[PDB]
């Protein structure tokens, strides 16, 4: 998925 922060992943991703 989009976990970007441009996309808007509210929470910080894994990698």
């Amino acid at each position: 998925r989009c976990c970007h922060p441009q996309c808007g992943m509210v929470e910080e991703c894994r990698k």
